[PDB]
C-alpha cells in the first residue's frame, strides 16, 4: 500500500519513497554557472531513489528575474551542471531540472541591453510587490512588452534547446515552470492576459502557449522525460485568475488529450496551493475549498500528481494514504533540513529555516551549513 516513505515507479524512474525537494531559487550560480556551492546542496539532500527538482534555471538570457541562478543555455552552464548531476546521481537521487523564465517578473538590470521585460501584456506587477535588485536593495517592477506571435514562437525554441542542454548534462528530465505568476503563468491567467490575438481570451487560446512549451520539449526528449508544474489558485506577484478550478482543469484536459494523441504520459502534473495559516504551513473554509480543488484537479489528471505548499509530515502522510497525490514536494523544510527525508522517517525535529539567508549568495552561509541528524 502507498505511503510517503514506499516506493513508486514514475513512469521510467523508480523511486524508494514519496519525498521531494521542490524547486527553490537560492541564488548561489555565481554569474549563473552552477558550481561546487550547488554540487554539495543538492548532493547533501540526495537519497537513494529520492527525487529531486532544482532551482528555477534560466532558458535565456531574458529569463532572469533573481541574481545569481543558473542558467542551461550556454556550454559553460551545462559543464557546471553535470557536477551537480553527476553527484547526486552517485548517491542514487533521480534529478529534474525546472526550467524558469519570469517574464515581466523582471526589472532593467536582469536584462540584456537593459530591454524591458517581456510578457503577454504591456501591465506591469502592482507597486504592492517589489523586486529583489542584485545590489541587496528592492526595486519597483516595470511595464513590461508584450510579445508578438512570433516572439512567443521564439521562447518555445528556448525551452526546446534548454530541455535538450538539460539531457547532455545528464538530468533525468526537466520540469516547466508554469507557476507563481511567471511568464507562461503571465498568459494562462486571466487577471493578467489581456490580449486580443490567438493567445487571449478563451482557456483555449490562454493556455496554448505553455501546451506548445509541453509538445516541444516532449518531442525533444521524451514524453517520459517532462514533468510540469501550475498553481491555479496562487495570486503571487499579481496572478490570479477569475476561475482556478476551470483553469487547472483546462490545462489538465489538454495534458490528458496530449498523453492520449502521443501514446504516452508525461512524468507527472505538479501543483502548488495556497495555505491560509499565518506561517503558511499545515491547516488552521479557504483551507477546504483548495483541498477540494487539489482532490478535482488530482482525480481528473490521468498520471502521476506531485502536491506541494505548506505540507508538513502529518499532512504528506495524509496526501499519499488517502490517495490525494502520488509524491509530496518540501520547499522550506528542504532547505534547512538537508536530510528531511531522514527526519520525516524518524519524526525527528525539523531544524527552523532563516529567511534571512534564502537569496543571500554565500556558497557556506545559510546554504550548505544547516546541519544533517548525523
Ligand atoms: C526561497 C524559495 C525559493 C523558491 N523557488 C522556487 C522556484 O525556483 N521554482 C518554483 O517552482 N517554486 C519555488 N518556490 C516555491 C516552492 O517550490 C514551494 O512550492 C513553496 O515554498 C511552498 O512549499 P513549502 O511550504 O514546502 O515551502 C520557492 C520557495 C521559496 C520559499
Ligand atoms: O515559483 C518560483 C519561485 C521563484 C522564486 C521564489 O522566491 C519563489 C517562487
Amino acid at each position: 500500500k502507498p505511503t510517503l516513505f514506499s516506493a513508486y515507479k514514475m513512469g521510467k524512474f523508480n523511486l524508494s519513497h514519496r519525498v521531494v525537494l521542490a524547486p527553490l531559487t537560492r541564488c548561489r550560480a555565481i554569474n549563473a554557472i552552477p558550481n561546487e556551492a550547488l554540487v554539495e546542496y543538492y548532493r547533501q539532500r540526495s537519497t537513494a531513489g529520492g527525487f529531486l527538482i532544482t532551482e528555477g534555471t534560466m532558458i535565456s538570457p531574458s529569463s532572469a528575474g533573481f541574481p545569481h541562478v543558473p542558467g542551461i543555455f550556454t556550454k559553460e552552464q551545462v559543464e557546471g551542471w553535470k557536477k551537480v548531476v553527476d553527484a547526486a546521481h552517485k548517491e542514487g537521487a533521480v534529478i529534474f531540472c525546472q526550467l524558469w523564465h519570469v517574464g515581466r517578473a523582471s526589472h532593467q538590470v536582469y536584462q540584456p541591453g537593459g530591454a524591458a521585460p517581456i510578457s503577454s501584456t504591456s501591465k506591469p506587477i502592482s507597486k504592492k510587490w517589489e523586486i529583489l535588485l542584485p545590489d541587496a536593495t528592492y526595486g519597483t517592477y516595470p511595464e513590461p512588452r508584450p510579445l508578438a506571435a512570433n516572439e512567443i514562437l521564439e521562447v518555445v525554441e528556448d525551452y526546446r534547446v534548454a530541455a535538450i542542454n538539460a539531457i547532455e548534462a545528464g538530468f533525468d528530465g526537466i520540469e516547466i515552470h508554469g507557476a507563481h505568476g511567471y511568464l507562461l503563468d503571465q498568459f494562462m491567467k486571466d487577471g493578467i492576459n489581456d490580449r486580443t490575438d490567438e493567445y487571449g481570451g478563451s482557456l483555449e487560446n490562454r493556455c496554448k502557449f505553455i501546451l506548445q512549451v509541453v509538445q516541444a520539449v516532449s518531442a525533444a526528449i521524451g514524453t517520459d522525460r517532462v514533468g510540469i508544474r501550475i498553481s491555479p489558485a496562487i495570486d503571487h506577484t499579481d496572478a490570479m485568475d477569475s476561475d482556478p478550478r476551470s483553469l487547472g482543469l483546462a490545462v489538465i484536459e489538454r495534458l490528458n488529450k496530449l498523453q492520449f494523441k502521443l501514446g504516452s504520459r508525461l512524468a507527472y502534473l505538479h501543483v502548488t496551493q495556497p495555505r491560509y495559516t499565518a506561517d503558511g504551513h499545515g491547516q488552521t473554509g479557504s483551507e477546504e475549498e483548495v483541498a477540494q480543488l487539489m482532490k478535482t484537479w488530482r482525480g481528473a489528471y490521468v498520471g502521476t500528481f506531485i502536491c506541494c505548499g505548506g505540507y508538513t509530515r502529518e499532512l504528506g502522510l495524509q496526501a499519499v494514504a488517502q490517495g490525494d497525490a502520488d509524491l509530496v514536494a518540501f520547499g522550506r523544510y528542504f532547505v534547512s533540513n538537508p536530510d528531511l527525508v531522514l527526519r520525516l522517517k524518524l519524526n525527528a525535529p525539523l531544524n527552523r529555516y532563516d529567511r534571512a539567508t534564502f537569496y543571500t549568495h554565500d556558497p557556506v552561509v545559510g546554504y550548505t551549513d544547516y546541519p544533517s541528524l548525523d
